[PDB]
């Protein structure tokens, strides 16, 4: 085929076939590395996420819980695992089921920072038709709306399911949830499951029994047994615990470990661990894995804590009690005389928003805003704090709407809206607007949404113009700046109106439940404990008899339940969930790929020769555009608008509206698609200045590629991707290759006029025949070698990885059958594929030599 073209006249530039071969070379290379599929995400690079994904995600049909705390992790935690199954092909199609108000928050995640397009299922958009997608997002309640849909979604063929905020999967032994029941059914034809929640167990033991059950229910089978044996092993395990914080052991702790181990000799290890010897620190971690293997839920859930991690900022309440206007008194009074009665929700959320009620006596459009203190206050503190990027979160976005009105006419100040009546696009251009430093936004005011999960590094300043109406909501609001990795304290300002739903609300939150300066997993407990009460307060806040006594016994249960959780923690669990050292080196190991001089300059040849053009921004960045003259009409990706990219990981987590490129991001990969599936490049000739040689000498540099045609889950790219073999061969046959470096050498050689060049050609054509002809034999030679080292390494590895398991079924319950199952089928394929392997001419570069 090359020579084809080559004898037709047609020879590329010169440029283009070592773009060709790089392209080959680097793409066959950066196939077979240990941490692939963990580096394209736009994310950072924390240990425990990448401990977790980096194990989970190389797992033949994952199953399991990630009960990471709240803040660290879960959904980019997913995100890596299905990033990865999904580049390497163990994966096609995925679904994400979600609680409703989450659906745009997982959409954008998966797009912005691992460059997966999932599709929105909802009624609106569809009244079986999950066939026509192979990545999709859809709500909890849409799954189980009716018989007919979940069925469908069953048959579908799913590869990977994934549920976040798996906790409401409720469980009781005479009346399951719907919800739990439709995960029950789906979760049976999903060969992998990733359940997401960071509900403790002790909340809730038997439904946390019957979420491991929907993971492996020939496991959890008995509930009684499992907590058993729970609390058996915690003496155990809390022991060891406190020796990988360095305080040693007793003679009691020995016996019981040597016992808890019995499948091999651990004197020396324990001996060693248990004393004061500069081997003890060593033998101490080691015995923590071997605890590990035999763990109950050992391999099935990961549950990271703020406390282990620690990279989280302090949270700051500053309250501000505003005088309750003369209008919004009258309207109170009014409502209780003129008013037809209403729930006690709505009578409360009258009373937490009180331009509700003046808006609907004077009308809707009337100007609450011109005597509402917490207008004028917020006024006060923007205008005293124009260089600080503040998050300013309300309720309802109509309340947003309007305040970004009244910021601008009476102060100037320009800020960016954020709601859900906006569309993806449209948060993209206000995010963008806020990030933008100096000239940007100083202000984001959002509706309930917040800030969905885009990362504003630079904010930590949040203002609660109101309140939002229980404690998960409340939570969300200040996880919108309360992230890993944020180094300032967060500032929560809430200017509240005295004698109203607000002053009880807060008081209630803060004295009842500490809700806002620590993280708070006891308020949805304590808030459906005491809801009746809490709501009568609420919608009545100047009759407040007993009030102080709901506030005691509310702050009571949340230290009672905080000490319970406290003495529930699995340390060992914790620490093991963290990844330790192992963990810190995969990062550290990332990192260093990170800084990638290689990618950049194939990067920018490649869009070069496609015909992309390039624009230069200083900072790191780089905007890309079309052209007219392109090897395709339309390159995938990139619109005529243009696009932003940068290389830099740390730049990419700061512009989200750049593309991070990586080996793995689909504009390189396309690109590499393009060129390596089509002509260019594939065939040319060049000359060679050398005297050492005789004048008209010959050279012919041949590219092979060897490949084997399989199906792309069968993985075989981990062993044997599409390997370019590049010969060098002159008349008699000798192969220079291995002596004459490609890149070397590429620089010798000069260009030719085309004209001149099919000339040259022409003149030596059967000369290039018989030297094909040598170089036919010789790659049947190369291509076996390369065949059967992969064969042989997939041996290796794949019976090694299988031996693996086998030895941890021994002590651990959790390895499955299906598990074992698939890797020996694995190894089986994979051997076979590659012993059908094949190859073919790709490319080739006459060279003539010249004296002149
Ligand atoms: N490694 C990371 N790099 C960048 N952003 C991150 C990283 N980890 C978490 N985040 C951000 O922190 C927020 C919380 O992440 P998430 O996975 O939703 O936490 P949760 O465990 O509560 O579900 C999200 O906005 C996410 O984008
Ligand atoms: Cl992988
Ligand atoms: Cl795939
Ligand atoms: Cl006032
Ligand atoms: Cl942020
Ligand atoms: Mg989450």
């Amino acid at each position: 085929k090359p020579q084809d073209r080559l004898f037709a006249g047609q020879i590329d530039r010169m440029d283009r076939f070592a773009l060709r071969y790089r392209a080959r070379k680097y793409s066959s290379e950066q196939f077979r590395m240990p941490y692939s599929g963990l580096r394209g995400q736009r994310t950072s690079l924390i240990p425990h996420q990448l401990n977790i994904a980096h194990d989970v995600g190389r797992r033949h049909a994952p199953r399991v819980l990630l009960a990471d705390e709240v803040g660290l992790g879960k959904t980019i935690e997913a995100g890596m695992i299905l990033h990865q199954q999904l580049l390497s092909g163990a994966a096609e199609r995925v679904l994400i089921i979600v609680p409703e108000t989450l659906q745009h928050q997982w959409l954008v995640e998966m797009l912005r920072r691992f460059n997966l397009r999932f599709a929105l299922f909802d009624d609106e958009r569809y009244a079986n038709p999950f066939d026509t997608e192979q990545l999709v997002i859809c709500s909890l309640d849409f799954a189980r709306r009716s018989k007919q849909r979940l069925e469908h979604l069953c048959e579908a063929e799913w590869d990977l399911l994934v549920v976040d905020e798996a906790h409401h999967l409720v469980w009781s032994e005479d009346a399951p949830s719907r919800e739990y029941q439709a995960i029950e059914q789906l979760a049976e034809h999903v060969p992998g499951v990733l359940l997401l929640t960071a509900t403790p167990e002790q909340l809730g033991m038997e439904s946390h029994f019957a979420r491991l059950r929907l993971l492996d229910p020939n496991r959890f089978h008995d509930f009684a047994q499992f907590v058993e044996e729970q609390k058996n092993y915690r003496p155990v395990a809390d022991a060891v615990a406190m020796l990988l914080a360095g305080n040693k052991l007793s003679n009691d702790e020995l016996n019981m470990l040597g016992e808890m181990i019995g499948e091999q000799d651990i004197e020396p290890l324990l001996q060693a661990a248990n004393s004061d010897s500069e081997d003890a620190q060593s033998a101490r971690q080691e015995l923590v894995s071997m605890l590990m293997d035999r763990h109950g839920t050992s391999r099935v859930l990961f549950r990271n804590t703020r406390n282990g991690v620690k990279g989280f900022p302090k949270r700051e309440l500053h309250t501000i009690k505003l005088p309750l206007p003369t209008q919004y008194q009258t309207a109170i009074k009014v409502s209780g005389i003129m008013g037809a009665r209403k729930s006690a929700e709505d009578r409360a959320r009258d009373m937490l928003y009180p331009e509700r009620i003046y808006q609907e006596f004077e009308g809707d459009n009337a100007t609450w805003w011109n005597f509402d203190p917490r207008v004028e206050w917020l006024m006060g503190y923007l205008t005293s704090h124009r260089s600080q990027k503040v998050l300013v979160i309300c309720a309802k976005a109509a309340t947003a709407l309007q305040l970004e009105q009244v910021l601008r006419e009476r102060e100037g100040i320009r800020a960016a809206v954020f709601h859900e009546g906006m569309s993806i696009i449209e948060r993209d251009r206000a995010a963008a607007w806020f990030a933008e430093e100096d000239t940007g936004a100083q202000v984001l005011l959002c509706s309930e949404i917040g800030s969905e999960g885009r990362n504003f590094q630079f904010a930590s300043h949040m203002v609660m113009f109101d309140l939002p109406f229980n404690p998960d909501l409340l939570e969300q609001r200040i996880g919108r700046l309360d992230r890993i990795g944020q180094a300032h304290d967060i500032q929560i300002h809430v200017p509240y109106l005295e004698k109203t739903a607000q002053s009880v609300l807060v008081r209630w939150y803060h004295e009842g439940l500490d809700a806002f300066e620590h993280t708070c997993p006891t308020g949805r407990t304590i808030y459906d404990s005491v809801y009746n009460d809490l709501i009568n307060y609420l919608a009545s806040p100047d009759q407040t008899e007993g009030f102080d006594d709901l506030i005691k016994n509310c702050r009571e249960q949340h230290e009672a339940l905080k000490a319970q959780l406290e003495q529930g923690r699995d340390r060992l669990l914790e620490i093991h969930s963290n990844g330790g050292e192992k963990a810190q080196a995969l990062a550290e190991s990332i990192e260093e790929q990170d800084d990638d001089t290689n990618l950049i300059a194939f990067a920018m040849n490649l869009f070069d020769i496609i015909g992309i053009n390039q624009d230069d921004r200083g900072d790191n960045m780089i905007v890309l555009t079309p052209s007219d003259h392109m090897l395709v009409p339309d390159f995938p990706g990139l619109s005529e608008d243009g696009i932003t990219i940068t290389f830099d990981r740390e730049v990419a987590l700061a512009r989200e509206d750049a593309q991070f490129i990586t080996w793995e991001h689909p504009l390189i990969r396309n690109g590499l698609d393009l060129i390596l599936s089509g002509d260019t490049g594939s065939s040319t000739i060049s000359l060679l200045k050398n005297k050492a040689l005789p004048v008209g000498t010959l050279l012919v540099e041949l590219i092979y590629v060897v490949e084997a045609q399989a199906p792309k889950q069968l993985q075989l790219n981990r062993f044997l991707p599409p390997t370019p073999v590049r010969m060098l061969l002159d008349k008699n046959g000798n192969n220079l290759a291995a002596q004459v470096e490609f890149e070397t050498f590429n620089r010798q050689l000069n260009a030719v006029n085309r004209h001149t060049g099919s000339k040259l050609v022409n003149a030596v054509q059967q000369d290039v025949h018989a030297i094909l002809q040598l170089g036919e034999a010789q790659i049947e030679k190369s291509a076996r070698a390369l065949i059967d080292a992969a064969r042989n390494e997939a041996d290796e590895k794949l019976s090694a990885e299988l031996s693996r398991l086998e030895a941890l079924r021994a002590v651990n319950p959790n390895i499955r059958d299906d598990e074992l199952t698939a890797i020996e089928s694995n190894r089986q394929q994979v051997m076979e594929s590659l012993d059908q392997a094949g190859w073919r001419l790709d490319a080739l570069r006459l060279i003539v030599v010249t004296h002149q």
